[PDB]
């Protein structure tokens, strides 16, 4: 558990726990994300907190971790116009990487243009800027294998730079069983150098970072799971466990 737990411990986007935020739990944040035995890859927070936070860890000398954020979020509501102002606020606070919810509910009843669309205009603007887009697809709700699989094809389709499973706001989050799914489609597409992993909502302890860094290892060899290609979305429980293991 040792050495999953160390290279866990550096691929964490180390996310806020708010609903809720405020100035100094961020700070708080940014401080955590520098452990007493590595740093993580980022920080997973609102938009509003990207500059204090920015300014934080510049300060503890670690401005190469990376500022995450939201948008979309958590609900996946069907609007572009709306997602695509949030994700341009999101570049305009300072965001590294955005997090866009995919519209799961309208895929669920069918509508596969919506996320297609909500995507790529979300790409555009972040392409444009140099920041990475994360598309959350909410494999809790979606539920379905078929429907993850697709959720997961037109998120890449429509430029998705990574594929997330959740938002963490909801009753089920990341499973070994959706990862699998989900890393199936990024091999079946040919896209392993340009679409990277993230599972969100059910990575709490070493054990469990060890199982999904373990089928990472297995669909595309133990060097692929770099920062670019794997994160994993979690709080404080999970990195408390991961040193515990350390």
């Amino acid at each position: 558990l040792k050495a999953s737990s160390l290279r866990a411990l550096k691929l964490m986007h180390l996310a806020t726990s708010a609903n809720d935020d405020t100035d100094e739990n961020v700070i708080a944040l940014c401080h955590q994300a520098k452990t007493p035995v590595g740093t993580t890859d980022a920080i997973f927070i609102y938009p509003r907190f990207i500059p204090i936070a920015r300014k934080t860890l510049k300060e503890q000398g670690t401005p190469e971790i990376r500022i995450c954020t939201s948008t979309n979020f958590p609900h996946g509501n069907d609007d572009i116009d709306i997602a695509l102002a949030e994700t341009r606020a999101a570049i305009a606070y300072g965001a590294d990487g955005v997090a866009v919810v995919f519209p799961y509910r309208a895929l669920m009843a069918g509508n596969e243009q919506v996320g297609f669309d909500l995507v790529k205009a979300c790409k555009e603007a972040c392409a444009a800027a140099n920041v990475l887009l994360s598309v959350i697809i909410e494999t809790g709700e979606l539920k379905d294998e078929a429907l993850i699989r697709k959720a997961s094809e037109i998120s890449i389709k429509a430029g998705a730079d990574y594929i997330v499973t959740s938002t963490g706001k909801v009753a089920v989050g990341a499973t070994p069983e959706s990862a699998r799914i989900m890393m199936e489609v990024i091999r079946d597409m040919g896209v392993e150098n340009t679409v990277g992993f993230i599972p969100v909502g059910g990575v709490r302890t070493a054990e469990d970072a060890q199982k999904y860094l373990a089928i990472a290892d297995e669909l595309f060899g133990a060097d692929w799971a770099d920062a670019r290609h794997y994160a994993f979305g979690a709080s404080g429980s999970l990195l408390a466990s991961l040193l515990k293991a350390l």
